[PDB]
């Protein structure tokens, strides 16, 4: 009751010599004995009871200039009365910190000497803190590390602890905590995927992975089935993934390592074999794959354009996707060209049935194409950016919309002339999904849909309210008999006097004439010189921001159309995979002029 | 003029010394109650700290926040708006009662404004009426006198000469007595009731951009 | 002109109008209903907790 906090105190601040006393005073009330339980009691005497912090803990999260030797001799009087095995590797016991044990607060707080220390004393490697603050939900709760303390030496930049780790014998290089990581996916969560002056995760994951020498560690799944390789391509971390999947280790015994070899060279053209294991679309969820479909990172084109992904796509394009490509859009042209002239030579007999039968059969073809293709649409990320979630949409309400129209011809209704040139004017107007071929109009189609959901919904949302009121409060004082008759011309007239047409004149029939007057007068400076103008200055900075970033956005949206063009393909017409057996191994060749001559400069 | 250093450092706008004063950890004993922020622990970058709100919140009648935040005369107040404890402290005031209240007032005046347009749209050129005139009248009432109020304290003369919100107050108010003076003038025997009515309309939905 | 240099400088212009509404619609209470005072007596000592990732990064990395 009043020695537990007493001596609790006194392991803080580092009065050794009140701290040896209050020990050998708790071993005279040892002594005592009131037969009741061995290790229990002095647990009890020297583990706090609400958050179960042990002495030793209160001893390193407290440093101080005297921090060595208190350690030495709590270790000593551990030592002494056959606790130790139960008291150095003692754990939490609230369920925050769960698991967080001695030697992770001395790996933490940078004492390497006492992490020695304890490690030379009998400590455990093998503890998981696997407590909830360890493992949160998002990265802004808690510290994840991969709650290893060779993991904990590893992402907090103390490579002297990582040696004095991995050559002891006990401690397993690749043991897989809770979320399944082993200390490869907790080292690439840990890692910034800006190019950051001093980064050491690169050289850490390269020491570590040169210290064990085996290909274990680069190929264990998580519990999401992921690599570091698909991890590190998950996250979106350019400088990882760059390292990984160019890795030139030149001596033996670590060659099998190596994923990129250098055939020949010669001046700045150079020969190389690079390894498609998990980099292709032969798997089910390769890096390809993921850092395309991707949604959840902006550096998506820094990572498309790195080998072996630049040429794998360029491969992938010039062998089987281009004509793929054009051969779509000639089919497209040709059910609108036939949906024009079928809907523009209406009957107000033998030349329509053939015509009608081909728009039905596409059309029925190109519903449940897209009936698939958004019953897949499941993440609900791709709706809230623009990467084309928008003309999946489209294509399926066209195509519904020419089926309604056939269905509602071939009966007695005449409301099919409605849905027919609804059909044929969005069957006009989504052509411009296919300019996204050519370089310089890929800019040009996805500058529209930048406009219309920044800016244009903006100011029509904000637009609106002052087309109301002014319709409100012009159309209730004119007299029933101008032209502002109801609530429905009076907001018509006020949109045609937005956009420069419709009349200003004064008499309409009014009993308020100058009234009337000031409110048109207000209308027009607010709407046709403030707000109009003040949009078109929004939408050239739009335009301007966007037309500096269109190659990236066209590359992505070419590298999309790729790997949709070849999920397309069936099982057989994939034999156009890569290259043969060394592994797949790529071969590509480059000249980098650039390099070479800055390096011949020097 | 009441204020402490602190207090003063807020006023003047000196961002560097607010951000010494508001967090100032000293290790040692004996200069420990000198201190305003106590780091309870510490573990990576995960860190929860404990800091001092004697002169910043509301709780006394002239503080750091309420001093940092009604300031004309300064140009970095968003420098100073974005360091703790001010930024915990307007989130928590904020999703804890003040969201609620944002949301319920503009209700009531989107809920006032409808009233508004579909009396006046359906002017007689009896009994459907009277109740949705009088709900208007009653708000009107409301809101003319809570802008009495507002403008009322509207001594410095300074918030006058920089945007920050002495407009809305204005029109408001204007507002709010265009719809009573409608009221009072349809009442009697004048018919330039309309003119006073339409303005109001027109300017009850030209206000909804405040919300 | 004015548009560019406003659209630069917006979210100060937001957070700053935000703040101003808070603390009106605080001072719009009465003495009642300030129940909602931050924390008891250590003084009043507002706790709060953050993580400083780019801090603690380039701390560990030198
Ligand atoms: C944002 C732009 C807002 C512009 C709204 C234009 C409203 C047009 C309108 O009210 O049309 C009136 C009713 O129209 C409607 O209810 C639907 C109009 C569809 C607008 C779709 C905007 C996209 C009738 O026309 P009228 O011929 O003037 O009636 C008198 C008999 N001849
Ligand atoms: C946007 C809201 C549009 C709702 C349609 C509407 O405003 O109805 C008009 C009545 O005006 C209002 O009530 C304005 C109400 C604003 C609603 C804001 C939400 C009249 O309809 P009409 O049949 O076209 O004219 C015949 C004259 N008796």
């Amino acid at each position: 009751r009043r020695l537990k906090k007493r001596i609790f105190a006194a392991v803080s601040e580092g009065c050794v010599e009140e701290l040896v006393e209050l020990l050998v005073e708790l071993q005279e009330l040892c002594r005592r004995r009131h037969d009741e339980d061995v290790p229990d009691f002095l647990m009890h005497k020297l583990t706090a009871s609400d958050t179960g912090a042990t002495c030793l803990m209160k001893a390193l999260l407290n440093i101080n200039p005297n921090t060595k030797e208190i350690v030495r001799i709590l270790l000593a009087f551990a030592e002494e009365n056959d606790i130790l095995g139960r008291f150095i590797n003692a754990e939490y016991t609230e369920e925050a910190y769960e698991g967080q044990t001695a030697l992770n607060i001395a790996i933490e707080r940078r004492q390497g000497d006492i992490a020695a220390l304890l490690i030379a004393a009998g400590a455990d490697v093998n503890a998981h803190a696997k407590g909830a603050f360890f493992n949160p939900k998002y990265q802004h709760e808690g510290f994840y590390f991969g709650e290893t303390p060779l993991a904990l030496a590893a992402c907090t930049n103390q490579p002297e602890i990582v040696q004095l780790l991995m050559e002891h014998e006990q401690t397993d290089i690749t043991s897989r905590d809770s979320r399944g990581n082993n200390i490869l996916h907790a080292l690439v969560t840990v890692a910034e995927d800006f190019k950051t002056q001093n980064d050491f995760v690169k050289r850490m994951y390269d020491m570590i992975l040169l210290r064990s020498g085996n290909w274990e560690l680069e190929t264990t799944r998580n519990n999401d089935g992921l690599t570091p390789l698909q991890l590190a391509a998950k996250m979106g971390k350019a400088e990882i993934l760059k390292y990984i999947l160019s890795r030139e280790i030149k001596e033996k015994r670590l060659r099998s390592l190596s994923r990129k070899f250098t055939d020949w060279a010669y001046g700045p053209v150079s020969s190389s074999l690079y390894d498609l294991t998990n980099v292709d679309t032969t798997t089910d969820n390769s890096v390809l794959e993921i850092t395309v479909y991707n949604t959840n990172i902006d550096n998506r084109h820094e990572m498309l354009t790195l080998e072996p992904l630049h040429t794998l796509l360029h491969m992938k394009w010039k062998k089987f996707a281009k004509h793929m490509f054009f051969l779509s859009f000639c089919f497209y042209f040709f059910y609108n060209i036939t949906l024009t002239l079928v809907s523009y030579y209406r009957p107000r007999g033998w030349l329509q049935l053939l015509g009608r039968m081909f728009v039905l059969i596409w059309a029925m073809c190109i519903s449940v194409k897209e009936g698939i293709a958004i019953f897949l649409l499941r993440p609900s990320d791709l709706q809230s950016i623009l990467s084309d979630a928008w003309f999946h949409f489209v294509f399926f309400i066209q195509a519904v919309l020419v089926i309604l129209s056939v269905f509602l011809y071939l009966f007695a209704y005449k409301e099919y002339l409605a849905c027919l040139v609804l059909a044929m004017a969005l069957g006009w107007a989504n052509m411009l999904y296919y300019t996204r071929g050519f370089q310089s109009m890929g800019m040009y189609s996805v500058m529209i849909q930048k406009v219309i959901l920044h800016d244009v919904l903006k100011f029509l949302f904000v637009y609106i309210v002052f087309l109301l009121g002014f319709g409100v409060a012009l159309a209730s004082l004119i007299e029933k008999c101008s032209s502002y008759g109801s609530f429905s011309d009076a907001v018509l007239e006020l949109f045609k006097l937005t956009i420069g047409l419709g009349d200003l004149n004064i008499q309409q029939n009014s009993k308020y004439p100058i009234l009337f007057l000031f409110l048109l007068i207000t209308y027009v400076i607010l709407t046709f010189v403030l707000l109009l103008n003040m949009l078109i200055a929004l939408m050239g900075e739009t335009v301007e921001n966007v037309s500096k970033e269109s190659e990236r956005i066209w590359r992505l949206q070419r590298a999309r159309t790729i790997l949709e063009f070849e999920k397309m393909l069936p099982e057989w017409l994939r034999s156009r995979f890569r290259m043969g057996e060394l592994r797949l191994c790529l071969r590509i060749n480059e000249v980098k002029w650039t390099e070479w001559k800055t390096h011949v400069s020097f």
